RNA sequence: CUGUAAACUGAACCAACGGGAUUGCCUCGUGCAGUUCCGGGUCUUGUUUCGAGACAUCUGCCAGAUGGGGAGUUUGGCU
């Protein structure tokens, strides 16, 4: 039937949960936002 | 009210789904076969996360002190 994961904190290995968003971009991908907000 | 918080008490292990949708199928009740999202919370004008922050450190300048750490030179004549 089921079987239940708690991705919680510490409990279980998530699954590949979207980061793009804290990754280290290559240099003109960072460096062309940090333009438009500058 | 308003906030991510489902977990060990002298050595255990956890890593690749449930459902609904889409297409035909043994069809439309039931299903066999590609597929999509859901969740394991939707967007971000948007920094990787903090912390300091127009202060710094120290980026560059000059300035004043200090500076045998170091350099160069000197260390007269008589007799
Ligand atoms: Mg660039
Ligand atoms: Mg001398």
């Amino acid at each position: 039937a089921a079987r239940p994961k708690n991705f919680g904190i510490g409990q279980d290995v998530p699954y590949a949960r979207d980061l793009s968003r804290f990754m280290r971009w290559p240099t003109f991908v960072t460096m062309q936002r940090k333009k438009r907000v500058l």
